[PDB]
């Protein structure tokens, strides 16, 4: 009952207070490990010495690097508990979770083996990238976000196909502000995918400015994008609510039944 | 029966297998086509030899030539092949399917009878944009963009009437930001239609900026254009919605009669 | 009964056919001097002789004198015929569409009697702001038009404090960036009433970007701006769409009362 | 029933006319207040003498003061009438109002306190922050804030959760901009918390357009940022509009249950 217990304990952290304090510290490592990732990117100042302002993770680079190994150490030793705790192992590791902590914590063992490699450019900053995702585990430690994820799962489709009407929309918009705008001076529509940035930025009304029409027919081409943008503000909302609506009435339904 | 045969492949392409596949090769060469339009702009390199970076359609004009020529023989042959095995011939002419796919695959005819006239500017620039209209033969290739058109038809005459309305909002406040901000130097409100393109940023919440005013009245009177605008993003919304969820209860019940 | 016959004629065109092509000939003449308003101040050219490029309005001005004369006179008739074949005159002169069409023909005349002081500066400018009001002679040729301004009047209060919600969350995020960014090089965050531009366009998601914030508090509040104008696109819908939809139910159940 | 009596006129205003009168005073005396601290940020004029153009509040230094301490003695004197004719006395101190008012009437003290070390720089600043706090005690002047207040108290779990969502949706979006965007050049992405302006003004869709992407990488990001915030605008309406519709309901049925 070893295996099971301690499975139980970690599926479900509250029943226990030995299961939730360690469900708290690898919650705490996380936020922790979140935080310093988004720190030592700040340039932290001159460092005399030094023209160049280093950022902390640079300039701290010994004490960023044992805070992010202790937060590797911590993610790994749990998911070893994990792994070898579950009642069905394979099928531990093909979910979502666990492909989700091991590309977190798997770029660090990529930087051990490529110490020998350091003047490496370019692969790093993807793994600095996909070191992103520990925010992810968060995902055990909310009840909405997983409401959410099936919602979204049941309005797959729905979306998809949303998504590629928009996408054929924007590639009709696209063309037309392309050929109603490459021959202004100095254009910044070059090219069919350099007005892809225009359109997608029009019909989501964000208007950035740094792309917008100078000629007659792209201002009356950008007002149809940009009334287009406002169905767009639109077209996703009636299919998310009621699909998650529906789900929020049958989960209630399911709690009377157990009641 | 062989017309009706070939018709029944064509219209509904799951009764068969080769129908079938003829549907999704045809479905292919549009999304070739559509792929090869988009990318024929992007700059592809200095091309040694050349100071201007050529475009991939021009660099390599005898290939995308080559393709779109291929594209455009199996478009016309797929056409030639639903109007030649149609129930009504005249009636399939008519229909917006037929004059999508014939505008489509027209401007490559006017280009081969213009290719005396090779020096042509500025309506070639249309043709290749008329070219665009490839992608809405992905029509067939759906289900809810007819749920879509049917409610966008079913809607017509109330967004035509709240596109009148959003006019007559445009009109007054591009007048009113106009003979506010006329007198500002160098300003860009220069007449009313070029404070359209104004009101139309404005009232969509894209705000670009490249157009702001700068006095105190055309700072008032675009507040109230975007509170105006707060309300545009909302005012399609309840129509459109309500209508599409009656044809969508509509459409169950058609449903549950057939069952 | 030749004045509630005229008067008949007048509130209902579709009773007869003299009275609805009068109806189509003053909507006629409403879109020809609305038009004729928005082209007289188009720069039509440079003109020759002159260095400056002149308006259609001052270019051709004894042609657009005369178009607008003859719209005056069309709708001043039609005001006298309305007037003085009326069940009650007084009734009809305090009424909206009747103060609406005085002041649309009203700044006509002033530019008439102040012919002598023809140097008029900015007075005329508000009179000519004042004759875009005779786009508003439309509401009498729609009827949802109508209806919409029910739904208004009916959320006149609840819409008038939310705007005094909106007023005073402008005013709070106003101060704090005036405060926040009073201090930067060149801000324009001059003054309270400065700021007041910058937090109307951040809480309807307009971002012109002429003014941003350039310190880290500015742009902290900012962001807390912006998150509020994400509330600010949905506080008026609910309350505009539930009494429209209201008004809508209590519509159909007269007309099913009626039949 | 001297203290009761004071108290009812206190609490319902309605209830008096001595009571009601005192209560629109008070009113007007914070809008006085509200009004003047916003104008006197506003530069009046060069002030013949300084170069500087000085605002009202330094060149009229005198009037604008002798108004401040009128409405603070105002203010304080209420509270005073408050407090020490309120059924239970530290009820009131800890209760929400009473500390707005506090906070709202304590900055003078400072400033008064503060007289000696006239030259204090910053701290002054944020007291004149806090003094925007008097325009919060229009919350006594209206029955819909409140019904607000109690639906965002209902919903601060859920939006608070959602917040929390955004968040990490914000880091996430941030940290991939700031490492696709980290190599332009004179990027403003110089840290992930410089990111975080962009991620905030992307999905938003304010779209400023100071900090806009300039690389494929960061362009690609960026559109999935604005598709996220088409959902962003969408997110908080239901909950927020269905527990505030559900209020709404429940206060119905207790006012037919009194009725
Ligand atoms: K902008
Ligand atoms: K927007
Ligand atoms: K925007
Ligand atoms: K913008």
């Amino acid at each position: 009952t070893a295996r099971q217990r301690v499975w139980r304990a970690f599926e479900n952290p509250h029943t226990s207070t030995m299961a939730l304090v360690f469900y708290y510290v690898t919650g705490f490592f996380i936020a922790v490990s979140v935080i310093a990732n988004v720190v030592e990117t700040v340039p932290c100042g001159s460092s005399p010495g030094h023209i160049k302002e280093l950022p902390c993770g640079e300039r701290y680079a010994v004490a960023f690097f044992c805070l992010d190994t202790a937060c590797v150490m911590i993610f790994t030793v749990e998911y070893l508990l994990r792994l070898a705790a579950a009642p069905s192992r394979y099928r531990f590791v093909r979910s979502v979770m666990s492909i989700i902590d091991v590309v977190a914590i798997l770029p660090y063992y990529i930087g051990l083996v490529m110490t020998d490699n350091e003047d490496v450019s370019g692969a790093f900053v993807t793994l600095r990238v996909f070191r992103v995702f520990r925010i992810f585990k968060f995902s055990r430690h909310s009840q909405g976000l997983r409401i959410l994820g099936y919602t979204l799962k049941s309005c797959a489709s729905e979306l998809g196909f949303l998504l590629f009407s928009l996408t054929m929309a924007i590639i009709i918009f696209a063309t037309v502000m392309f050929y109603a705008e490459k021959g202004s001076s100095a254009s910044k529509f070059t090219s069919i995918p350099a007005a892809f940035w225009y359109t997608i930025v029009t019909m989501t009304t964000l208007g950035y400015g740094d792309m917008v029409p100078k000629t007659i027919a792209g201002k009356i081409f950008g007002s149809i994008c940009s009334l287009s943008g406002v169905l767009v503000i639109a077209l996703p909302v009636p299919v998310i609510v009621s699909n998650f609506s529906r789900i929020y009435h049958q989960n209630q339904r399911a709690d009377k039944r157990r009641a």
